[PDB]
């Protein structure tokens, strides 16, 4: 068996293994990098996005989110509050206010520290689930808005023909932004892209264990869970790697720079923050092997989650004896 530990994976193909995407997440699984939830891709040399970031500050923000903290340094839930919108320029100079910007800091493992230790008590801004796209539209290799769709895949494998679209989503963010326990909406992969600033932490449970997180979660957040049997669909809980440990629960922990993908596996949970101003792009995707990962998937019924348009065909086709009760929270 390939990775039995489930490390994180870190990958350097060539330019000519860059321009099959199918292939190359195939090659990768063969050397067991699913096993982790998580692995690093880092293009070839002769590989960019786009030509320059200088011409992105019009970009707008039409929803930030300032992201609240409740709980404990080491286990806390976040909620969303809606602000005015601004443009990536003026998100750029609030990020760099002294109100907002990262500290100074001796390397990532002081900034971590300090970010777990201090993330309570402030409430960072964040611009989450922009539709949008920075590949240049004649990047040819690993452009996130010219994957195959996960609908066609559903067609391709199981033989239906499902409405829908799959698009790309940029994400802005600043220090102590943060991204919370979860797994991909129908446990589909994901792959990310940083653009441009500072890192990105990422923490990862193996696919393999993911049950054993949710029974910690379960534990941490007993009013949560009582009111929803996948409130980690809701995309609120924060779990430190201090209580992760002193738990007894698998994971693996990398920080993504400027110019490196991250590849998330179906029921890989993962969590993570950023170091300051930064711009990522993300989407999700899926591949013959997150079929069976997709019929398997739990769903939030409870009113929280609400999600895509595109979900509807995932859920009525995978999962048809849940869809009546999922469209019920829907609604
Ligand atoms: O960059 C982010 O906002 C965090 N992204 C993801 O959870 C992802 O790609 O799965
Ligand atoms: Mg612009
Ligand atoms: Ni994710
Ligand atoms: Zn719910």
């Amino acid at each position: 068996a390939q990775n039995p530990n489930c490390n994180i994976m870190i990958f350097h193909p060539t330019k000519e293994e860059f321009n099959d995407f199918d292939k190359y997440i195939a090659y990768m699984e063969s050397q067991g990098a699913h096993r982790a939830g998580l692995a690093k891709i880092i293009p070839p040399k002769e590989w960019k996005a786009r030509e320059t970031y200088d011409n992105i500050s019009e970009i707008l923000i039409a929803t930030p989110l300032q992201q609240v903290a409740s709980g404990r340094a080491g286990v806390f839930t976040q909620y969303h509050k809606k602000k005015k919108a601004m443009t990536v320029g003026e998100y750029r100079h609030l990020a760099n206010s002294k109100k907002y910007q990262t500290p100074p800091h001796q390397n990532f493992e002081d900034l971590e520290r300090k970010y777990w230790k201090n993330r309570i008590y402030n409430s960072p801004i964040y611009g989450a689930d922009i539709s949008g796209s920075l590949f240049d539209e004649n990047t040819k290799q690993w452009n996130l808005g010219h994957l195959g769709t996960i609908q066609d895949l559903l067609e391709k494998e199981c033989g239906v023909v499902i409405e829908g679209v799959n698009t790309p989503y940029l994400y802005f963010g600043m220090w102590k932004t943060t991204f919370a326990w979860h797994t991909e909406d129908m446990d589909l992969y994901s792959i990310n892209y940083l653009h441009l600033g500072e890192p990105k932490t990422w923490y990862v449970v193996p696919p393999e264990h993911g049950q054993r997180l949710e029974r910690l979660a379960r534990e941490l957040f007993p009013g949560s869970s009582r009111g929803c049997g996948a409130f980690l669909r809701h995309k609120v809980a924060l779990i430190s790697p201090t209580v992760l440990k002193e738990n007894g629960i698998p994971f693996n922990r990398i920080t993504q720079e400027a110019g490196e993908f991250m590849v998330t596996f179906p029921y890989g949970y993962h969590a993570g923050f950023n170091h300051g101003f930064n711009c990522a792009e993300a989407i999700n995707f899926a591949t013959p092997r997150w079929i069976d990962y997709g019929k398997m998937a739990s769903q939030c019924s409870c009113g929280e989650a609400r999600v895509t348009f595109s979900m509807d065909a995932f859920v009525r086709i995978l999962q048809p004896e849940r869809y009546d009760l999922w469209k019920r929270g829907q609604d």
